[PDB]
């Protein structure tokens, strides 16, 4: 008794290449057929766990049932011989912190697509991406789903710059080594009395926020892991991107009251970000 996930023979899927690997294993380019061809994601989990098979019906069951307009579309699964496979959507711009990297000062004009101009983006441009994250953020919020990773490095973009979430729940600076704790997206609250609920991902999204106006810069990048620890618990808050206009700063201000009940809600920022988005100050 459970949610039904939609079982994909594995004839019907192509393997093209790899386009990365993360925790869980590697993530692959491939054509499927009879869901007429079509280009797809798979992901494939390195298993070797009794438990790891547990997790992968746990995220399956909770993609599937999560189905929505702005979280990366689950096709279903594959389970007819090891390596266990998801299959998703292919979002043709990989995870935002790269897209919007490339789209920063740094990058010039190697940005490439036919579907965006590469160099920096429209302020109208980076306030829809801003807005749609949120939107996602809304539904979870809905559902009292509570994103413990929140960062633009596990969102997807797809063609006409349409932003998803693509990854919910171990090298990069991000996470500090401890359970693995991505503490510069963490407010003080999950630091200090390790609570998360969904006013700690209001506080997160502040952080997304930042990112998305600074063309995906890491959060403290000056300061170690300990170093922003002791700011995010100090009550000292990320400068102003040179990018963001006050009306922006003002809705990540809101984000970073220490009080989580002293936060607007999420379906607050999502309205004040579509406002905007509409209106663009510049
Ligand atoms: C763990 S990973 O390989 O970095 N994949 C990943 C990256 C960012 C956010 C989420 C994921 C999770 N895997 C995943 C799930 C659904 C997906 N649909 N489309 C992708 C996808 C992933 C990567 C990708 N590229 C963009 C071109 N550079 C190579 C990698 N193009 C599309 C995808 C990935």
């Amino acid at each position: 008794s459970g949610i039904r996930v939609h079982h994909i023979k594995r004839r019907d899927i192509v393997l093209k290449w790899e386009l990365g690997e993360g925790a869980f294993g590697k993530v692959f380019l491939a054509e499927c057929h009879n869901l007429d061809k079509m280009l797809v994601a798979v992901k494939a989990l390195k298993e070797a766990s009794e438990s790891a098979r547990q997790d992968f019906q746990r995220e399956a069951e909770l993609l599937t049932m999560l189905q929505h307009q702005h979280i990366v579309r689950f096709f279903g699964v594959c389970t007819e011989g090891r390596p266990l496979l998801m299959v998703f959507e292919y979002m043709r711009h990989g995870d935002l912190n790269r897209f919007l990297r490339s789209h920063g000062p740094d990058a010039k004009l190697l940005a490439g697509g036919e579907d965006v101009a590469p160099g920096p983006l429209g302020l109208g441009q980076l306030l829809a991406v801003a807005s749609q994250v949120a939107a996602g953020m809304v539904y979870l919020a809905g559902l009292h789903f509570v994103h413990r990773d929140l960062a633009t490095r596990n969102c997807l973009v797809g063609q006409g710059l349409v932003v998803k979430i693509g990854d919910f729940g171990i090298y990069s600076t991000d996470y500090y080594r401890v359970t693995m704790l991505p503490i510069r997206w963490m407010p003080p609250e999950s630091i200090l009395y390790r609570k998360f609920t969904t006013e700690s991902d209001v506080w997160s999204f502040g952080v997304v926020l930042w990112e998305i106006f600074t063309y995906g810069k890491q959060p403290w990048y000056q300061l170690s892991n300990t170093e922003a620890i002791d700011c995010i618990t100090q009550g000292r808050e990320l400068e102003r991107p040179r990018a963001c206009p006050p009306e922006v700063y003002a809705i990540m201000r809101g984000c970073w009251q220490r009080e989580p009940q002293q936060r607007h809600s999420i379906k607050d920022v999502h309205a004040r970000l579509q406002a905007l988005a509409q209106a663009p100050p510049v």
